[PDB]
Order: C-alpha cells, then sequence, then structure tokens
C-alpha cells in the first residue's frame, strides 16, 4: 500500500508507507470522522509482543537487527517478563523511546527538534521529595537562563497501577486561578480546580493574578505532597509592546518554560505515568490561547479599549486587530529578554521542512492538521495548505485520567 | 452507535444520532484519519430512490401513506421502464435544499431552507443555459441584497449527454501567464482562461477581467457567453482609514456562485447545478487576496503600511491581513452589498448546530473547513468538536469537463 498527500500551494506530493506500522485506533470509522474530537494494568500476555516490536525497532535504528545483542536482549526480556511480569529498559532504550514518543506526536509542530532531547533518568526516585529535586534540576537545566533546551524527566514505570508516580500539575509551571464568590475569576480559569486541590492540601495562595502554582507530587502511589519551586528557577517575562507604551501597564507577564506534565509515556508496553517534558513556546500559544481564549485571561476587550478600536460592530475586526498586537508583544518581550521562543511562521515553515524530510526518511510523518495549524492566521502559514495523515505510532505520549479522579487516598 | 460532541469553550455537550444514517464512506479508517485530505444502474438506482422518497415523506408527515407508497411504486416502475425517473417539483426543491443542509464544509447552512430553486430541467441548449444563468445571477444579486439560489439543468442520462458549466464559478477573474514567468490576474484560473482563449474569447489581459461563461448542453461542445456587465455587481476595495488603499486598485465581485459541482438527489445526478449565496469576508480577504497562489497581495500591502518586513516575528503578514480584511468588509457594506464576517458567520453556525442537533439529531461538520483561515481560535467554531460524515442528497466534486470531454 501507499497513500498520497498533496500541498495545494506547491503542488508537491508525498507518499506515506509509514502508516502501515500504525496499529492503534484513531477513533475514526470508514463512515465517520472524529478528527476534531479532543480525547477520542497490562497482562503478561499483552506485554511481550509490544516489547518485541519496540526492541525490533530499536535495534533496527542502530542497524543491529537480527544481531546477537538483538536476540539475547529479546530472550533476556522475555524471561524477565515471565518471572517478574514486567521488565526494565536499558538507558539507551529509554533515551531512544522518549525521543520517539516525541517524534511520533502528531499534534506537535516543533518536531524538527525531536532528535535533540535531554533525557533524565528518574527511575531510581522513590518519594515526592525525590521528585521535587528531580523536577528542580529539570527546570534549571532546561531553562538555561533563557536559552531553553528540550528535556524530559522519566519517573518510575507503572507496576500494578496502585503504586503510580504522578505529577498532579498539568504543566510544571503554571499560574493559579481562583473563582471569586461573585462568579468572576482571578488568575487563570484553566487552573481553578487544581488551585483548589492545592489550597485544600495546605497551599497558602497569595491570591494574586500570576501566582506560580506549587507542585503537587505523588510518589509510589502515596498521597501527593506540596512543594514550592525555587523562584529564582522560574524564569518569567513581563509583556510590553514595541510601540504601545500603555501595554506594560496591562500588568501582563508569562513564564518562559512550557513543560507538560500530565501525560503518559508508553515505551515497549511499559507505561510511565509521570514524565514531565519541556521545550519552548510558539508565540501564539501565549498570545492567542492563554491571553485571548474566552475561558482564559480573556484580555481582548481591555487591549481593544486601550487601542481605541471600534468595538461597536465586530465587522471592524477589533478582535483580530488586538490579537495581532498582543502577539506582537509576547514575541517582542521574549526576544528583548533573550528567552527562546518561535513565531508561528517560523515554526510552521520548519515543520513543513521536517515533515518532507520525514517522508523521504521513514516513509511518513503522522500529523494532526487540527492541532498543527496555528490558532491565528492559519492560511498564511504553510501547514494550512498541507494535507496530512494522522495515525498512531509507539512509543507515544497519551492522555490519562486526572489523578484526583482516580487516586485512592491513604 | 451514540456519539457525543463537546464544546470546550462552553462545555456544552450535544449527542449525535444522525450519523447512523450515513451512506458513502469518509476515506478514513480506524488506522488512519484523512480529515485533512481535500478529496479521498436499475439495481443501484431504485434503492437510492426509495431511501430519498422515504425521507421526503417522513419530512412532510406522510410516511407510509398511500401517496408515499403509490409514488414509491410509480418510481419503481418508471426505473424499470425508462431505466431512470424524474422528480416531482416538490422533491427537487427538497432535494436541493437538503443537499445544502448536508454540506459538511459550508459554514452558512443556518440559511439552508431559504433557498430559491430554479428548475432548468427543460433546457436543451447552451443559449438556454445562458438565459437561465443570467436570470439566476440577476435574481440572486438583487442589486446587492443577495439571495441564495440554485439552477438545476437536466440530470445525467448516459453520461455522454452531460450538461456542464465549465467555469468553476459563474463569476471569476481571468488569469494570464506573462512573458516573464509571473502571472497576471488570478492564477487559480490560468488554465480555464486559456481554454476560453483557445476557444475564441478575446482576453483584455487585465488584472480583474470577468471571464465568459463556457456552457455545455447535452454532451455537446461548450459555447461562450458574456454575462451582461450590468448584471455583475463588483466592489472597489478601499480602506476606512488608509486613503492610499484605493491605489492598490483592488476590487472583487459580489456573487459567490459555485458551478463545477454535481448535485445528487435520490440516485439522480445533476452535473450542472450552479448555486450561489453571499460571501464570508475572509474568503476574499485572506484566501483570494492573500493566499500565496492567488492574488498574493500581502507583500505590497505591507510596504504601504510602512512596517518592518525584515523579520517574520514582526507579524507584518498578520498585520497586513487584518487591515486587508477590514477593507473588504468595509467596501461591501458601504456599497450596501451583502457580506458576512467570520465572527458573525461562525456564531451563526454554532446556533445552527444547536438547532440541528435537537431538530435532526446532529449536523455533519468538517472542522478543517468550518474554521476561518484567520483568527481561528477566536471564533467559537474553533472550540466546537465536530463529527463529519456524508449524507445524501449532496453536492459532490466532479472531474473538470476538459479532462473528460470527447470534442
Ligand atoms: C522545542 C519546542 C517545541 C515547540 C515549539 C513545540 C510546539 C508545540 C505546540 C504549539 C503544540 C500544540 C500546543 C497546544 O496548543 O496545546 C505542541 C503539542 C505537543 N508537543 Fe510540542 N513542541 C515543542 C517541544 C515538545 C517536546 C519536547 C515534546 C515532547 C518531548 C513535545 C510533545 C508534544 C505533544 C505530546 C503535544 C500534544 C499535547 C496534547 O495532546 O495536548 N513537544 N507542541
Ligand atoms: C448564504 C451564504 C453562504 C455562506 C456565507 C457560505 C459560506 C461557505 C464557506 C466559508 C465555505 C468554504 C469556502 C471555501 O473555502 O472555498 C463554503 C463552502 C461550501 N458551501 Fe456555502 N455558504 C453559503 C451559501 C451556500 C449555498 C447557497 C450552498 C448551496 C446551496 C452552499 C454550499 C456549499 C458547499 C458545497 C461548500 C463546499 C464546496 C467545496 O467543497 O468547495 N453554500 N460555504
Ligand atoms: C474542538 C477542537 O478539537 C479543539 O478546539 C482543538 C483544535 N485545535 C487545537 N490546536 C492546538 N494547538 N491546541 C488546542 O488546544 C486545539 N483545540
Ligand atoms: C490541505 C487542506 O485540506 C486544505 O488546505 C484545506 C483546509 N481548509 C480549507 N477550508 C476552506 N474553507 N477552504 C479551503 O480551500 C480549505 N483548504
Ligand atoms: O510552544 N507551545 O505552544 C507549546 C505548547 C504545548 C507544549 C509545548 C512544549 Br513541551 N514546548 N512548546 C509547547
Ligand atoms: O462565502 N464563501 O466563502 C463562499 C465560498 C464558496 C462558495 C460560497 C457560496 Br455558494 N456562498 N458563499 C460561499
Ligand atoms: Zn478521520
Amino acid at each position: 500500500r501507499f497513500l498520497k498527500v498533496k500541498n495545494w500551494e506547491t503542488d508537491v506530493v508525498l507518499t506515506d508507507t509509514l502508516h502501515l506500522k500504525s496499529t492503534l485506533e484513531t477513533g475514526c470509522t470508514e463512515h465517520i470522522c472524529m478528527g476534531s474530537i479532543m480525547l477520542p494494568v497490562r497482562t503478561k500476555d499483552q506485554l511481550f509482543p509490544l516489547a518485541k516490536e519496540f526492541l525490533d525497532q530499536y535495534y533496527s535504528s542502530i542497524k543491529r537487527f537480527g544481531s546477537k545483542a538483538h536476540m539475547d536482549r529479546l530472550e533476556e526480556v522475555n524471561k524477565e517478563i515471565e518471572s517478574t511480569s514486567t521488565y526494565q529498559l536499558k538507558d539507551t532504550e529509554l533515551i531512544y523511546g522518549a525521543k520517539h514518543a516525541w517524534r511520533n506526536a502528531s499534534r506537535c509542530v516543533g518536531r524538527i527538534q525531536w532528535s535533540k532531547l535531554q533525557v533524565f533518568d528518574a527511575r531510581d526516585c522513590t518519594t515526592a521529595h525525590g521528585m521535587f529535586n528531580y523536577i528542580c534540576n529539570h527546570v534549571k537545566y532546561a531553562t538555561n537562563k533563557g536559552n531553553l533546551r528540550s528535556a524530559i524527566t522519566i519517573f518510575p514505570q507503572r507496576t500494578d497501577g496502585k503504586h503510580d508516580f504522578r505529577v498532579w500539575n498539568s504543566q510544571l509551571i503554571r499560574y493559579a486561578g481562583y473563582k471569586q464568590p461573585d462568579g468572576s475569576t482571578l488568575g487563570d480559569p484553566a487552573n481553578v480546580q487544581f488551585t483548589e486541590i492545592c489550597i485544600q492540601q495546605g497551599w497558602k495562595a497569595p491570591r494574586g493574578r500570576f501566582d506560580v502554582l506549587p507542585l503537587l507530587l505523588q510518589a509510589n502511589g502515596n498521597d501527593p505532597e506540596l512543594f514550592q519551586i525555587p523562584p529564582e528557577l522560574v524564569l518569567e517575562v513581563p509583556i510590553r509592546h514595541p510601540k504601545f507604551d500603555w501595554f506594560k501597564d496591562l500588568g501582563l507577564k508569562w513564564y518562559g518554560l512550557p513543560a507538560v506534565s500530565n501525560m503518559l509515556l508508553e515505551i515497549g508496553g511499559l507505561e510511565f505515568s509521570a514524565c514531565p517534558f519541556s521545550g519552548w513556546y510558539m508565540g501564539t500559544e501565549i498570545g492567542v490561547r492563554d491571553y485571548c481564549d474566552n475561558s482564559r485571561y480573556n484580555i481582548l476587550e481591555e487591549v481593544a479599549k486601550k487601542m481605541d478600536l471600534d468595538m461597536r460592530k465586530t465587522s471592524s475586526l477589533w478582535k483580530d486587530q488586538a490579537l495581532v498586537e498582543i502577539n506582537i508583544a509576547v514575541l517582542y518581550s521574549f526576544q528583548s529578554d533573550k528567552v527562546t521562543i518561535v513565531d508561528h511562521h517560523s515554526a510552521t515553515e520548519s515543520f513543513i521542512k521536517h515533515m518532507e524530510n520525514e517522508y523521504r526518511c521513514r516513509g511518513g510523518c503522522p500529523a494532526d492538521w487540527v492541532w498543527i495549524v496555528p490558532p491565528m492566521s492559519g492560511s498564511i502559514t504553510p501547514v494550512f495548505h498541507q494535507e496530512m495523515l494522522n495515525y498512531r505510532l509507539t512509543p507515544s505520549f497519551e492522555y490519562q485520567p486526572d489523578p484526583w479522579n482516580t487516586h485512592v487516598w491513604k
């Protein structure tokens, strides 16, 4: 089989063979497409085959397929699984898997960087405090004074699912949200539920607008614990506008390190419930989503009022106009403070390049158009005119239930 | 089974039961999503007809009745005899209105029922088609107060007597390749602009030249016609704050009329069914004017605004885009021609969805196409989860006539 993909702006066509290896479901039938849907304890019998294909790929990548190191490893694993039920990965395998989980992330436009990832082996960690130390080093190394570096910390893999390691925060660094009795919201509405759990666990919230949330870390299945990330480790950028001198008076600022922490990393059947991972922001995620989604800091009205725009009738595009300035500002502020960041034009052009290379490299590049195209100026970026095939490959990063909806408290 | 759809901006969850009645395939599989891919007999005809007639009667509260059953037999026998059949007027109107209703890629379906249907089934010639099309263009333009419309020429018979409108739209600008290697006018039509030339049309080699209609009837060779200029409502694009805009010398037409699609109703295929409504601002502002392969005016527009085009991070393309789309919506309103912006259009669609889910059990929607090509996440339709599936009656793509005609 072969599947064709065309770019309606360069007439450039590509052939995908990689999709043949995709096993998992996508949520789509031959009769229904759920492409725009958000979210459409493994037995011994299930584990080995998964371990096998993984180790087969690993070895193939290092050009040692069928070798002696290859077979002995398969025999070693098969045996270990039979007696211990599970199995531990070698460092080189963990490193290989992590990079590939990233490489297979169909919703990630910054994948050109997949190969350059710093993997921290946190499998010897045993307590929440231990996790705090590990996280702190991840944040420090990754931030690098503004010159960001990719990185991921991998904590202990799941055993019986009763002893999971989990990072309760969705991102290692994030602002608190507090619902006021008057119905309004202070801070980031997206984090209100979590902000609550934190206060209910002992966090003394400053009750401000940009309060860096505390980490709630869960080790070996025990109750989660609170910790405050060293302020001197949390790099932040105050947002001002290049020409709008009233912008600085909006009181806005954002953190520099985006590090998702609620996903699950699957490598060769093994599940890693806690695997925080960071890279570096694309302007629009802060500029259009965090600042402008109606359900976030929703700053359009106030940025428009001060821009003195005709907010009488939407056909004036006061919202579109304000959005560009706001994004102008997020990018300008980061550049001025020498903190890594990429704009949607650069990131998307690079992605097309990475994408093409990946077709002539491994016969495909699973991509989710809905998530790849930016939340603004979509059609003036190259990814918009790009056809994409979306399929699941392992290793992978998956969503998982929020830890508070399942955890059995002691 | 039973699928639910959530809006992540309002948390509203709707339940879809309509997809169960899905016929054609989507191109996807459990193994691969093709969401972003632009395009993935007597025994055959009667079942298709029955399904349609069934829906029709169910819609008029006469499901099963004698009328229902009678007509069902009438058609059955007709197909048995004439190897095909003809739709009563009421079924045609319903069929067309419902093909629109089922257009998963159209954001303006909230207007689905308010569609004027012109029955051009008795047409026999290209001149006849011009007369029909002309009346269609004048009725829908209505001096700027646009009205939705569709004209349906004779349905297919043996496939060698196909009625077709070679233009992709009843009204579009010509595109010409210049000595240089560049392109004058609209690149999207360069080819067709050539076929019109190879056929006789005297191309004025201008930036915005209104192409001629190339009409085909009963499988014959296509003929050329010039839509009465008095019937082609155009708008010069000026900016509400940049008096230098006019100097860009831009103008677009007011009537969006897709004409290269094929309408299927109850098994029957109407290969010539031009339909029109009114423009959503972004279609012209961002796609027609800014798309790299179209007019690609961004570089010049930026200049004139005197902004740093040295680094992409200045968002000068973004900057220009907004102003260019301001100018489009601005001009249309000032000349009192109907037009809708991406903000109102999408808000309207959401409501339409809320109605369709309770009044029909769902609404087939293609996210990739519904989300406007600018300010996507600030329009409500961005956070709206969608379910795409194909339903008939429907509008489908079909091969360009020049790539399949026997002259
Ligand atoms: C180098 C900087 C990087 C950039 C600029 C980049 C950019 C992005 C963006 C814009 C998204 C969509 C964000 C959203 O709307 O929520 C995304 C998604 C994602 N990225 Fe990256 N990324 C980078 C690094 C990483 C790293 C290091 C990994 C993993 C090791 C990764 C894995 C993913 C995953 C799994 C998602 C989807 C998350 C979800 O399903 O919600 N990205 N990335
Ligand atoms: C009344 C105003 C209407 C508005 C504002 C509207 C708007 C839209 C938009 C924005 C698209 C995507 C355009 C593109 O990117 O090419 C579209 C596509 C479409 N619309 Fe509408 N529409 C309207 C009326 C109609 C009518 C009257 C019909 C049919 C009776 C219709 C049938 C369709 C179809 C089939 C498509 C998809 C065609 C394709 O795949 O290229 N629309 N519409
Ligand atoms: C409903 C729809 O799936 C949802 O709004 C998606 C669309 N595309 C997205 N794309 C990115 N990058 N991030 C998001 O959160 C979303 N949300
Ligand atoms: C490749 C991709 O399918 C293609 O660029 C689509 C995306 N969404 C679109 N949406 C609309 N409304 N119109 C288009 O022409 C497209 N092009
Ligand atoms: O840049 N982003 O917009 C963005 C969003 C979500 C996750 C990440 C990571 Br990990 N790096 N950058 C990201
Ligand atoms: O508004 N649009 O962008 C648009 C595009 C393509 C076709 C139509 C029709 Br018919 N009405 N509006 C349309
Ligand atoms: Zn799909």
